């Protein structure tokens, strides 16, 4: 009657088949589904396996092996806090490497109190100099130790999300979605955007002649938003005065994993004008400094990026990328709805790529419209859209602000940028003492249901990872901690557990080049 009969989805990467793929399992044979189609590593979080491909049925052991996927433990971030050269290995600072981790879960606690606030209290005591995330995270030893995630036979250990070959994933869906989900695939370039008196789309006109009608159109044509900007003439909100990147230069680089092993994180390391990611998978990684034009040059970029790897610049395969760093004011106008570059773009610094295409993607089916477009569905998407952007956005930012580095000019504008207020607030309560977005609720309720992590996504954890990470500690302690002195005295048993669980899973797992290569071999 009124049900949406048709979709169109404009663009072929991993939005547009990742976006095909859900679709048409959700919708079943009741609508048709069209998409028309005209590595240097990415890195994901947890949720990605429960919302999407257990959606759609695929264990990891099916689709891993035919993606070269890798496991993801943390980011790294390496020489945020010690000035010097891009260089690829971390700077000894009081006695340590200058490196911390952010890795993935959700910190215990003792008394309603995460076990962060007792680390506070025994940094500020003076009995413990121990960083945080060696103190609080059995994942850290687990990871120096360049372990895998799970025993070989599939018991789990930590929590962990992947690496992977993005094209081989849209190319992995693409085959599940054409094969199994009755979706069609439509080769060739689009000629037109077919509107009506209202401007809601109508059809996409390829350059053959043929008309793709439909109901509903998705773009996921990535930055040049063929849809929701140049068709919807939405505006795009450039964001690069608060997160100053907007380039990146990436290459792959074939890795003898028999040396050293294959690292389970993503590391994120600390350049004169940027950072560089690092995502190893099997026999390889991928590498891109992502640095802002406006202090450093094109060529300087290229030969830092090459430097530090001991790559020869004139003979090595680079991608040079600009980016668009912001959000459209909406990402659903009428009956176009943008995914991934399409509607929103930040720097990969803590691998919300995929989240942000996920998300959006279940979002959309959670306010699916009818041929009517309620203009309440499309409100209720944008605004969960722009807050779970908005919010990421200022994460990052944070990292920068946050950071200690003022030896060049990068680093040191970044201090001179406007803090947004809510960021302000939460650095006020940290110093304080305050958790902040403390978890309400168990890790396996936060990665079982995606409404529940949506609701809270960054955590009183990750918080504690980025500012004690970078080397800010609170003022003072949790002020009520001073008068549960036995809270302390038994929350003491968390961080002896902490290092119960290093010792075993460094003595007991195996490595993580071992357990890719019983999923790959
Ligand atoms: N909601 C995410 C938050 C997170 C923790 N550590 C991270 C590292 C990278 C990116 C995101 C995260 C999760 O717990 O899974």
């Amino acid at each position: 009657d009124n049900r949406i009969n048709r979709i169109v989805i404009l663009g072929g990467g991993t939005a547009g088949w990742m976006t095909a793929s859900y679709l048409a399992k959700a919708l079943g044979d009741t609508v048709t589904i069209t998409l028309l189609e005209a590595g240097v590593g990415e890195a994901t979080v947890p949720n990605l396996q429960r919302v999407f491909f257990d959606f759609l049925g695929l264990r990891e052991e099916e689709w891993m092996p035919e993606c070269n996927a890798a496991f993801k433990t943390a980011v790294k971030f390496i020489n945020w806090r010690t000035p010097g050269p891009g260089e690829a290995k971390a700077r000894t600072i009081d006695g340590r490497p200058d490196h911390f981790y952010h890795p993935f879960g959700l910190l215990p606690e003792h008394g309603q109190v995460p076990l962060s606030h007792y680390w506070a209290y025994n940094r500020a005591a003076g009995t413990t100099d121990e960083p945080f995330d060696y103190a609080c995270f059995a994942e850290t030893a687990a990871m120096d130790a360049v372990r895998a995630p799970k025993w070989l036979d599939g018991r789990p250990a930590t929590r962990y999300a992947w690496h992977f070959d993005a094209h081989l994933v849209a190319e992995f869906l693409r085959r599940h979605a054409t094969e199994r989900l009755n979706v069609e695939h439509v080769q060739g370039e689009m000629q037109q955007v077919l509107r009506d008196e209202r401007g809601f789309i109508t059809a996409l006109r390829t350059v053959e002649g043929r008309d793709l009608e439909g109901d509903l159109f998705i773009d996921c044509s990535g930055f040049r938003g063929l849809l929701i900007n140049k068709a919807m003439e939405e505006p795009f909100i450039d964001m690069n005065d608060q997160l100053l990147c907007n380039r990146a230069v990436a290459t792959a680089i074939k890795h003898d994993d028999d040396a050293h092993g294959v690292e389970p994180y993503t590391s994120a390391i600390a350049m004169r004008s940027g950072w560089s990611w690092k995502i190893p998978m099997l026999g390889r990684f991928g590498t891109g400094y992502v640095y802002s034009s406006r202090f450093a040059e094109k060529d300087e970029a290229t030969l830092d990026f090459c430097r530090m790897w001991g790559l020869d610049p004139e003979n090595t395969p680079l991608n040079q990328v600009a980016f668009r760093v912001g959000r459209n004011r909406r990402a659903w106008v009428k009956n176009c709805v943008s995914i991934g570059l399409a509607s929103c773009f930040l720097e990969p610094l803590e691998s919300t790529g995929i989240y942000f295409i996920t998300a959006a993607i279940y979002q959309l089916t959670q306010h699916f419209p009818d041929r009517t477009f309620a203009l309440a569905l499309s409100d209720a998407f944008n605004h969960e859209i722009e807050a779970m952007f908005d919010d990421t956005r200022d994460f990052i930012q944070a990292h920068f602000y946050v950071s200690p580095r003022t030896d060049t000019p990068f680093w040191k504008a970044n201090k001179d940028l406007h803090l947004p207020e809510q960021m302000r607030e939460k650095i006020a309560m940290y110093k304080a003492g305050l958790p902040i977005n403390a978890p309400v609720t168990d890790e396996s309720t936060y990665y079982g249901r995606f409404e529940a992590e949506f609701r809270n996504f960054w955590t009183n954890g990750s918080y504690y990872c980025i500012f004690a990470g970078l080397g800010l500690r609170p003022d003072n302690p949790l002020p009520m901690l001073r008068h549960r002195p036995e809270q302390v005295r038994e929350a003491q048993a968390l961080f002896a557990g902490v290092k119960d669980k290093q010792r075993e899973l460094v003595e007991t797992l195996p490595s993580n080049l071992e357990f890719l290569r019983s999923l790959h071999g």
